[PDB]
């Protein structure tokens, strides 16, 4: 089935292009993903 039921996730996800560009630019810590 859709494991993808995360929603504000999905979008937290969707929206992770700049929380990644932070650590990766900033910290340089983003695992999570």
């Amino acid at each position: 089935n859709e494991l993808d039921v995360p929603e504000q996730v999905d979008k937290l996800i969707q929206q992770a292009t700049s929380i990644e560009r932070l650590c990766q630019h900033y910290i340089g810590w983003c695992p999570f993903w």
